[PDB]
């Protein structure tokens, strides 16, 4: 079947999912050693937040929704891990009141509303662990994959951004919590296959259609879950076109980002928005994540616009189109990093220490997605891969250094100095 069971259902897979080579590159560590053993890093993580505060706190608890909303920081998503679990645990375990098509993207989902009427994201499983992306597709032509959005929240929990959204994974009797809760219109898109699976249309732009219908085995449906943001109106957002944006067309495949490596020096470290504050070192963090993961569908960045007078940042969205391919690195998605040269400090420390210490990434995000109730989350072909992902980010960062100096490069907030 193209569309199996949730894994977690099968056969346990008892193999060790570290029984790979992988060596690190011993010359390339020592000399990012020199360079950086004496800088006052202690320093410049306290400047990489100019204000640490919540939402609640800047406003002037019944469920964990309540409780996660009022810890909004202005600098991080979260802080706590307990609580985010407490999050992720009923996010998995409520009770639906209601399932509503969703208004948004472009690839089928729906909005859960639970019975304590709290929300949350659904995106349904469609193809196994192990599928890879066809290598025909373009990055705007791959279906979507609901444990990726899972893995990515864990591994920016483990990269210590923690900008991500709480996603967990849960499977759904698409009988009862899906079906019989569905609104009218919603309810009308199932139906039956020719091997009595039960299925869903819904009603969306991208394949919401009979031949790609979302298809149980027979009835459960195994997706992700992702906690609701808090309201528009309550704490409004800002949609912004990211500088790195892809072509997203057949024809003319190549962006000026992808042919220009001087594009960071006379595009953006020249334009408003990016010549002083977070951004840019924003932008950097979210290619290093979208590089590890094989995210080639960084369009646009998406930021609370509630704290004011304090900078935004980024919320790390939109990683249903990671983990694609296992055997193939995008060195374009890196190029923010090779072409900007600059790093937020804090950054360069926690990929540090990971990558000194050979699988311990890939080693700390395994543990973290296990307690996740659909693991596993990720087939286990990925973790060499991001191992790999990690020496090319390492490497690209001493290049950075001579080309642009070292004390150019590590900086807690970017200053042009012709802005
Ligand atoms: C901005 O303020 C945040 C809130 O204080 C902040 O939080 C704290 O961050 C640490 C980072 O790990 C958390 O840490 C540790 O201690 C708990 C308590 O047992 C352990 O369970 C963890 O494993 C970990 O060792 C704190 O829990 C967290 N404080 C809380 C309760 O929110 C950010 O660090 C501050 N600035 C940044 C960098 O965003
Ligand atoms: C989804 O729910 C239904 C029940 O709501 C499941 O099954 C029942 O299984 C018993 C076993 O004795 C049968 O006698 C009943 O006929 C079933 N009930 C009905 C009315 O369907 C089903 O297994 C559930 N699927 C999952 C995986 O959640
Ligand atoms: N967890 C969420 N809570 C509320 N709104 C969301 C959430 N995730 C995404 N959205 C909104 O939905 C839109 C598209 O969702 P997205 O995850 O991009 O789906 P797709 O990848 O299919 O386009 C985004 O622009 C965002 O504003
Ligand atoms: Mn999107
Ligand atoms: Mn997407
Ligand atoms: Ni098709």
């Amino acid at each position: 079947p193209h569309q199996p069971i949730p894994p977690s259902l099968g056969e346990k897979d008892l193999s060790d999912p570290f029984n790979f080579l992988f060596s690190s590159n011993k010359i390339t560590l020592r000399k990012l050693y020199d360079l950086t053993k004496n800088v006052d890093f202690d320093q410049l993580r306290q400047n990489e937040c100019k204000k640490n505060i919540t939402l609640s706190k800047f406003w002037e608890e019944d469920d964990n929704w309540e409780r996660f909303y009022s810890n909004i920081g202005s600098c991080s998503v979260y802080s706590d891990d307990q609580m985010i679990d407490n999050l992720l645990h009923d996010l998995n375990t409520s009770p639906i009141k209601h399932v509503h098509i969703m208004d948004g993207g472009t690839q089928v989902k729906f909005v859960f509303t639970f019975k304590n009427d709290k929300q949350a994201v659904f995106k349904p499983m469609r193809f196994g662990r192990d599928y890879e992306s066809d290598p025909n597709h373009f990055y705007f032509s791959d279906f979507e994959r609901h444990h990726a959005e899972i893995a990515t929240f864990h591994l920016d929990r483990v990269l210590g951004f923690r900008r991500a959204i709480p996603t967990v994974g849960r499977v759904l009797n698409m009988t009862t919590e899906l079906f019989e809760k569905a609104e009218k219109k919603l309810k009308k898109t199932f139906f039956f296959s020719p091997a009595k699976n039960f299925c869903f249309v819904s009603r969306c732009d991208y394949y919401c259609d009979t031949t790609h219908a979302i298809c149980g085995l027979p009835d459960m449906k195994e997706g992700s879950v992702q906690v609701f943001l808090p309201d528009e109106s309550a704490v409004p957002r800002k949609h912004n076109r990211s500088p790195y944006r892809r072509t997203y067309s057949k024809k003319n495949q190549v962006a000026e980002w992808q042919s220009s490596m001087n594009y960071c020096t006379d595009k953006v470290k020249t334009k408003r928005q990016y010549a002083h504050g977070r951004r840019l070192l924003d932008l950097v963090d979210i290619h290093i994540l979208d590089y590890l993961i094989g995210n080639q569908d960084r369009h646009h960045f998406e930021s609370f616009n509630v704290f004011n007078d304090l900078p935004s940042y980024a919320i790390h969205l939109d990683h249903g189109r990671a983990f694609g391919r296992s055997d193939f690195d995008d060195d374009d998605i890196i190029l923010p990093l090779r072409q900007c040269c600059i790093l937020r400090p804090s950054t360069f420390q926690t990929l540090m220490n990971f990558y000194s210490t050979p699988k311990s990434l890939t080693k700390a995000l395994h543990e973290s997605l296990s307690k996740d109730p659909a693991h596993p989350i990720l087939a286990y072909k990925h973790y060499p891969a991001m191992e790999r992902r990690l020496a090319k980010i390492m490497s690209h960062i001493l290049e950075c250094f001579e080309s642009r100096g070292v004390a150019e490069v590590l900086v807690a907030e970017y200053n042009n100095p012709d802005v």
